[PDB]
């Protein structure tokens, strides 16, 4: 199945947040209703925040994380949590190689903010 | 129900970050096996990180947030997801006032890290 | 915080299921745009499903779990979780004594149905 | 990313539901430390359960759903959730076609029981 997509409410602030856990120099892409909007790049295997940054999911509200490792794509997975009926979470684990440790970069997408 | 406490395995390295959304400053309090190991304390409308550390949940694996404004108890609501049987994410909300937005404290505990 | 609430898209159908394990009867209360539209009595330690049925989240989408044994509300746990960004679950526990196994009845839903 | 595999507790009675919404006849297949224990086989359009058992995840804890429709293994989507650390689901979803609704065999584990 296609994963690290994420229908959000139109026109909301939401947060993005990545860390690594890889050997690898991670690259996060964060695409808003299908136009690149952030990228993070960076390095650690200690769970360093590679990016944080707050975003606007448009009109169309399709938000869409892709992770690459010198340019191969990484194997992702994902789900949304939704607590109180009204805090969200939209999560990403990759892979980057073969241990399927799945958090060689980690992303954190929330909303509300504010 | 009591929110915000975790069961994760022993002796096992985690991620801890903590994001503020609210006028009030923001303390958040991590145990690990009923004691004290890191405190948070910020501020921030607009979804800063207050704090990010990498800690050991020790023999018993117990990790509890609790989340205050001068003093006075926040409400929490949390859960745990775990994708591809691997990756694990502990989530807590909390409301400080009484719009019952839930992110006024937003604490991502994640792992395995490395 | 308020649990065992969830907003659905608007006239969709959806499943309900019902598990009970307790030696106290639950009785399972589905209001549906805040109208009670289904009701599951029943009894067991074991797992028994205590109803499923079909329903339709009508104009508002408002799914509301409520469960009570012997006339007394028990206390409920909630989430929502999305997989594929399209398959839904909403999920609740309910504790009727002082055990906190919340699984004296076990509610799911699910959609999309077809 | 392999979907559909979770680690249970060692020697737990869990509850394994499984629903159908597929034209196509489902085949559910569950096993407990890589041997099969369970088979589902049913149709539905209507989220109709098609199987409901209670079984036990052994000294290994190991529990897989593996899904086919006329002999041909269904994509899956998976994830845990776990509530008040204490009540815990497995969610499978598994799409046999190309309309990407993943709810052609939608399958519900639970734990504890009791
Ligand atoms: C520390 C481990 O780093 C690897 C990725 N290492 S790598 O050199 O970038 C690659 C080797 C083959 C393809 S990429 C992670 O996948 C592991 O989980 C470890 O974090
Ligand atoms: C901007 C809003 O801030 C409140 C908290 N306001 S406060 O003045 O810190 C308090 C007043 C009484 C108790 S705390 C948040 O709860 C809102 O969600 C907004 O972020
Ligand atoms: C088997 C256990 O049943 C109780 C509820 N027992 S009861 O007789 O309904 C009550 C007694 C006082 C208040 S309700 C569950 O809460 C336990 O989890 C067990 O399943
Ligand atoms: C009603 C729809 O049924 C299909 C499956 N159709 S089928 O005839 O079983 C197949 C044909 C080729 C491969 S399986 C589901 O995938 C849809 O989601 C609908 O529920
Ligand atoms: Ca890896
Ligand atoms: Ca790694
Ligand atoms: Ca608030
Ligand atoms: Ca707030
Ligand atoms: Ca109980
Ligand atoms: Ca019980
Ligand atoms: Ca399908
Ligand atoms: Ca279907």
């Amino acid at each position: 199945a296609t994963q690290g997509v994420f229908t959000l409410p139109a026109n909301t602030q939401f947060g993005v947040t990545a860390f690594a856990n890889s050997a690898g120099t991670q690259t996060v892409n964060v695409q808003v209703n299908n136009e690149t909007v952030a990228t993070f790049t960076g390095q650690s295997t200690n769970n360093a925040i590679i990016g944080s940054k707050v975003l606007n999911s448009g009109g169309g509200g399709k938000v869409q994380i892709l992770v690459s490792v010198n340019g191969r794509s990484s194997d992702l997975v994902s789900a949304q949590v939704i607590l109180a009926n009204e805090l969200n979470f939209a999560l990403v684990g990759s892979e980057d190689s073969t241990d399927n440790d799945y958090n060689d970069a980690v992303v954190v997408i929330n909303w509300p903010l504010g």
